[PDB]
């Protein structure tokens, strides 16, 4: 399986200066529990943004940079090597992959953070009219996570007739 995995807001923002605008442990959490065991697979920037590999999966890094090294992470040079991958493969971010990977996916696994952030960088535009809501879950609201947030598992619909 291909899928997306993604957090953005009521305006489609990612993302600014190379930060997740918001502070939102649980959807931290989500992704922790999504992808554990799996692999992930992110643009060279959202991977200097995280610092290291995220433990217990596979990470992979797509850049163009030929002496690119880090112990603990994979990296690939090309979108066609993604197909390459074995297993149940999340495209990570950033803006440019989920650009190029959007129309490539089997579904996605979106964060909608029911708010207007200032960004830098969109996720790309979409319409339920091509996708189908699998699932839409609240986030719970406390202490720690306090903008409302809701998680989405949409599946790309099959054109028919
Ligand atoms: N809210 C979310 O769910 C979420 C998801 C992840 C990241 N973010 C964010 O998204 C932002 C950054 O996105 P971004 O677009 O600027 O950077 P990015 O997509 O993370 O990565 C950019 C880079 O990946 C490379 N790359 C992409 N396609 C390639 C290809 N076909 N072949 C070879 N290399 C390729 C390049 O590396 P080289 O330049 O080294 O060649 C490129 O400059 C940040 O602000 C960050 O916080 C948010
Ligand atoms: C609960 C522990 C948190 C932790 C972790 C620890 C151990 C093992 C696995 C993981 C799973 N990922 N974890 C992270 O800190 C990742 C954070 C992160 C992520 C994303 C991507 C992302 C963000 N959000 C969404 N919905 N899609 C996404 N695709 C982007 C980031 O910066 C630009 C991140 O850094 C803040």
């Amino acid at each position: 399986t291909l899928s997306i995995l993604v957090a953005h807001d009521l305006q489609r923002v990612i993302g600014f200066e190379n930060q997740l605008p918001w502070h939102l442990p649980n959807d931290l959490k989500h992704v922790k529990k999504l992808s554990t065991g799996h692999t992930l697979v992110m643009g060279r920037k959202t991977f200097e943004s995280i610092g290291k590999p995220l433990p217990n999966r596979r990470n992979v890094v797509l850049t163009s940079d030929t002496s690119f090294n880090v112990e603990g992470v994979d990296v690939i040079h090309s979108i066609e090597d993604i197909y390459q991958l074995p297993g149940h493969v999340f495209i990570f971010g950033g803006q440019t992959l989920f650009e190029e990977m959007i129309d490539k996916v089997d579904d996605m696994y979106i964060t909608v953070i029911e708010g207007k952030f200032r960004g830098d960088t969109f996720f790309p535009p979409y319409t339920f009219e091509d996708w189908e809501v699998a699932s839409s879950v609240e986030g719970k609201l406390d202490e720690k996570n306090t903008i409302p947030h809701t998680f989405l598992h949409l599946i790309r619909k099959a054109v028919p007739r």
